[PDB]
C-alpha cells in the first residue's frame, strides 16, 4: 500500500475521475469528505458512514485541539483508534475556523477560545495533525474574510505562502509524518487573476501531493465561484489532485467537477439534515411541511440507501416535528448516501464520457 | 403461531422462567421492555433494539393519540410498519400519562393536551390500541396520585375495576383484536393488602390474559415496594404473567423477580444514558465525570455488547460533554443491551435452580 497514489483513469473536458491510493485505503475521485469535525460525523456511527460509501472523512484542527486535546487523542492512540474510523482522514489546518469562530503576525495567530487562550502556527499546526494521526495533512494559512479588499487578499496570499513554505518544512521534518501521510497546499487570492496565479506558482515551487482551491464557499455566490474557478484550477499541477474547500450544494459539486475538481467537504448534508431539509433527485424538500404527514413514499424514490428502503417521509416527519434523535439519525444517513450516490454517478459518467450529459440531466430535473 | 401462550418452564421459590408466544414472535420471561412512548426507542433503530436481546418494546396511547395521532397511525399502515418494528408491542393504555403530564367521571376523562382537549374513556382506550395494532392492549384504569389516602386508593381502585371489566367487553367486542392481540388487567388497590385483594379477585373474576401490578414506581421507595410486592404478586393468578409497571432500577428487577414479576419496562436505560450513566456490573458511573477523560476501558468490563467491543469509555466521555448525538446513540445501546444481559442472567439462573446465588452475588458487587 503506497503513501499518496493519485492515478487519472478518465477525463472529459476538464472533468476528471480516478483513485488515490493511501496507507488506510483507497479514495474515489471525484469524492466528498462527510466532515466529522469533532471527532464524529453527526449522528452516524463510522460503520454507517463506511456503509453510504464515504472513503474518507474530514476532522478539523481547531475544534480538536480544543476539546478533547491534541496531546490527549495521542495519548489515547490517535484520531481512528479514538473514533473508530480506520479508513482515510483530511484534517483542516485551523486557519479558517480560526478566523470564523475564535492577534496575528508573521509568527503566527493567538486567539481565544470557542474560553481559553491558544495559539497557532505553521509548525504548530502539522505537530498537532501529526499528534491526531491525520493521512491526509493541510498546510496552514492565513484567510481574511469575505468580501475582501485586493490589498487584504494579496497580504493575506503572499503570508500563506510563506506558511506553506514553513508547513511544507515541518511536515518534512518529522519522518513518521513524511512517511506515513501527505500534504496539501491551499491556493488562495480570493477573485483575482493575478494573486491566484501568485499563488498557484509558489504552491508549485514548493510542491505537493496536492492543491486545494481556498477562498470560496464564504459567500460569493456560485456565478462567482464558478468564473473563479474558471481559471485557477488550470493554474494547479494537473497530475495532483484538486480540492474545494467547504463545497456545496449538489449543483456546487457538479459545476467544480466540470471545471476540474477532485474532492469536497461540506456540512450541508449533517446539518441540514437535522434540521428536516433531505435531498432528491428532484431537489430539496423540509420534511417538516404538512404535505409529508401522510406520504408514505421513501424521502427518495430512486434512492438505494437503508433509509429509503425501510421507512416513510410520514414517520421521519413524525420524528423530526417531535424533535427525536432517530430523526436526526434518519435525515443524516440518507443526505450522506445521496451525496455518495451523486459521486459515483459523477465518477460513472465520467468514464463512460457522457458526463455532460449527465450534468445536464441532473440540472433539468433538480431545478424542476 | 398462537395468539397468546405463556409457558412456564422453570421456578425458585416465587421467580418463573419461561416463554410468551404471540403471533409476531416470541416473549423470553423474565422480560425488558424499551420504552418507545413516541413511535421510536430514543436514539436508537428498531434493529439495534433487536440485537440487544429486546423481544417486544412498549409504546403509549396517550402520546400517540395526541402526535402523530391514532386515527393516522392505523391509516398509515399501524404502529409496527410505521416505526419498523414487526415484533410484539404492548402499549399502556393511557391513565398514568393522563394523570402525570396532561375533569375525571365514571364515563371517563376529558384532559388538555401536554394544547387541545381531548377524551379518554375504556372504549375509547381500546379502539386506540386496535388502531394502533398494539399485541398487548392494557385495560384502561384510573390512577390516583401517591402518596394517596386510604380513600382516594379504595375509590380510585374501585372504579378501575368498574373500567377493566369495560375495556374487556370493549376488546370482545371487535373480533381482529380479540382473535390477534391479548389483554392484561391491571391490580391497584395502592399499599393497602385488603384493597389489593379485592382488586385481585374482581380482575381474576373477569379473566385476563395477563395481570399488572399497577400503583407502584412512584415514590414509594424499594422497601415499601418490596413490601407491597410481598403479598399482592400472590393474589394474582399463577399460570398468568404479572407485569410490575414503571419498574426499575436494576436491583428493583431482580427483587421484583424473587417476588414473582415476568415483565418489566422503564425509561431509566434509556433516559439516563443520555444523561451519561452508563450502567455496569459494579454499579452505574457517570461517563462524564473527569475520571473518564483518559480511560481505555469499555463501559463495563464484561458487557457483550457492540459498544463496548468497539469505543472506549474516553471517547463516550468526549462526545456525552460535546452534546454530541453519537454520544446519546452509544450510551443508550449498552444501557439496554446491559439491561437485556440481566434479564437473560436473571432466566439462565431461574432455569438453573441457582437464581437466589445469583441475587446475592449480584448485589454483593453491585453495591461494592
Ligand atoms: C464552508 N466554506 C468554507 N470556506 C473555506 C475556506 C477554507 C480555506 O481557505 N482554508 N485555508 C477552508 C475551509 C472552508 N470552508
Ligand atoms: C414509572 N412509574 C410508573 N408507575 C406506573 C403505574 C402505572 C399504572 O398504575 N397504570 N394503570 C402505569 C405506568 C407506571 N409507570
Ligand atoms: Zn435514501
Ligand atoms: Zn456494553
Amino acid at each position: 500500500r503506497p503513501r499518496f497514489s493519485f492515478s487519472i483513469a478518465a477525463r472529459e473536458g476538464k472533468a476528471r475521475t480516478g483513485t488515490i491510493e493511501m496507507k488506510r485505503g483507497v479514495i474515489r475521485t471525484p469524492a466528498f469528505m462527510p466532515v466529522g469535525t469533532a471527532a464524529t460525523v453527526k449522528a452516524l456511527k463510522p460503520e454507517t458512514v463506511r456503509a453510504t460509501g464515504a472513503d474518507i472523512i474530514l476532522g478539523n484542527t481547531y475544534h480538536l485541539m480544543l476539546r478533547p486535546g491534541a496531546e490527549r487523542i495521542a495519548k489515547l492512540g490517535g484520531l481512528h483508534s479514538f473514533m473508530g474510523w480506520d479508513r482515510p482522514i483530511l484534517t483542516d489546518s485551523g486557519g479558517y475556523q480560526v478566523m470564523s469562530l475564535s492577534k496575528q503576525s508573521e509568527e503566527g495567530v493567538t486567539f481565544k477560545s470557542h474560553g481559553s487562550r491558544h495559539m497557532l502556527s505553521p509548525e504548530r499546526s502539522i505537530e498537532i495533525q501529526h499528534l491526531l494521526g491525520s493521512d491526509i495533512v493541510m498546510a496552514f494559512d492565513e484567510c481574511t474574510p469575505y468580501p475582501a479588499t485586493p490589498s487584504r487578499a494579496a497580504s493575506s496570499m503572499e503570508r500563506s505562502m510563506r506558511w506553506a513554505k514553513r508547513s511544507r518544512d515541518a511536515f518534512d521534518s518529522r519522518k513518521e509524518q513524511a512517511e506515513n501521510a501527505a500534504l496539501f497546499g491551499i491556493q488562495q487570492g480570493s477573485v483575482f487573476e493575478n494573486l491566484r496565479q501568485q499563488s498557484a506558482d509558489a504552491l508549485a515551487e514548493i510542491g505537493f501531493d496536492g492543491y486545494a482551491v481556498g477562498g470560496l464557499a464564504v459567500g460569493e455566490g456560485q456565478d462567482e465561484m464558478f468564473r473563479v474557478l474558471d481559471f485557477s484550477v488550470p493554474m494547479l499541477p494537473d497530475d495532483k489532485p484538486h480540492y474545494l474547500m467547504g463545497v456545496g450544494k449538489p449543483d456546487d459539486i457538479v459545476g467544480a467537477v466540470e471545471r476540474g475538481i477532485d474532492m469536497f467537504d461540506c456540512v450541508l448534508p449533517t446539518r441540514s439534515g437535522r434540521n428536516g431539509q433531505a435531498f432528491t433527485w428532484d431537489g430539496p424538500i423540509n420534511i417538516r411541511n404538512a404535505r409529508f404527514s401522510e406520504d408514505l413514499k421513501p424521502l427518495d424514490s430512486e434512492c438505494h440507501c437503508a433509509v429509503c428502503q425501510k421507512w416513510s417521509r410520514a414517520y421521519i416527519h413524525h420524528l423530526i416535528r417531535a424533535g427525536e434523535i432517530l430523526g436526526a439519525m434518519l435525515m443524516t444517513e440518507h443526505n450522506i448516501a445521496f451525496y455518495q450516490q451523486l459521486m459515483q454517478k459523477i465518477r460513472d459518467s465520467i468514464s463512460e464520457g457522457r458526463f455532460s450529459q449527465f450534468a445536464q440531466d441532473f440540472r433539468a430535473r433538480y431545478f424542476a
